[PDB]
């Protein structure tokens, strides 16, 4: 059923803010394994005509037998899909979502600085989230595949702090990590989804 | 109060199997970084004086304000003592142990394809257990820094899943790091942990 999506740009577009050999292993690889197994988990079930955005949301509702394999899996699907449709080489910092950041924090420096502090504050495989909370912008960090579209709130933006998506360039320095994603971020696609809710 | 444990061997000691780049950043950041952190949230506290095996054995005990950073930060202090003890540049596949896991699993391969199995399977971020439980044997995962010694089980062997233990050169093929681990058990070691039960 579900399918690898092609990224948007060559693997070696966001140099020298991440790596090209780790956007391949990322993509090909950790992502590929992520359809693999949902395929797998959803073979057969009432799942495998739904999107995986409406398998996620509705997470709580998945069978208990096949529960955590498509929380990981379907998280793993989602959260790849969104991660490289958020990344642009050519990003402008401009738009609906950094007006209302703006609004909300002050300034993007301070927006920031909150978003690091949580990303690095995340202990162990995760994610951390821009979402829209009942209208109002909120950061929060998940572990492994989890999905805040599964309680309720809608992602805008997503940072993967697993250590594959900085390891062979960063090595432990996940904060310069995060500083280097400021410049991938596409804030076209952020605004598209904000707008969507 | 806690001090980063010295390698019994050099950073090279355990190649090819692990890489040096590997076992100097595991060794000398994030392990450092876990007794930092354990350092700040004991000071000057009961815990201070406690070997860090009978903090983590008695973690459902300890004060609210620290026992996340105390679980996270005394988690990631033993369990990387117990990992730097329990690998060897000598290794050899005998004693006591080996002897006991031939008697309950039939064969050393039969055991390795279980713990491959577990070790495989555990998701996110994590190690992977040979514990005494009920006078036997068992193989069990923990997710992040949790150790079965706080749920009242002995271990004598662990390995380490976090990504940052196999990416550099390993990056997603976890099979082929559980693969290279069997050649660098200190099962002198596993032997003297058994014994002590
Ligand atoms: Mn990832
Ligand atoms: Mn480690």
């Amino acid at each position: 059923a579900f399918e690898l999506p092609k990224l948007p740009y060559a693997f070696d577009a966001l140099e020298p803010h991440f790596d090209k050999e780790t956007m391949e292993i990322h993509h090909d690889r950790h992502h590929n394994t992520y359809v693999t197994k949902l395929n797998a988990a959803v073979e057969g079930t009432d799942l495998e005509s739904k999107s995986i955005e409406e398998i996620v949301a509705n997470l709580d509702s998945v069978p208990a037998n096949i529960q955590t394999a498509v929380r990981n899996n379907g998280g793993g699907h989602l959260n790849h899909s969104l991660f490289w449709e958020l990344l642009s080489p050519n990003s402008e910092e401009k738009g609906t979502v950094v007006e209302k950041i703006k609004e909300q924090w002050g300034s993007l420096e301070e927006f920031k600085k909150e978003f690091a502090d949580k990303a690095a504050a995340r202990f162990g495989s995760g994610w951390a989230w821009l979402v829209v909370n009942n209208g109002q912008l909120e950061i929060v960090t998940t572990p492994n595949q989890d999905n805040p579209l599964t309680e309720g709130k809608t992602p805008i933006l997503l940072f993967d702090v697993w250590e594959h998506a900085y390891y062979l360039k960063y090595q432990n320095k996940r904060p310069d990590y995060i500083g280097a994603f400021w410049n991938v971020v596409n804030w076209e696609k952020v605004d598209e989804l904000y707008n969507a809710t």
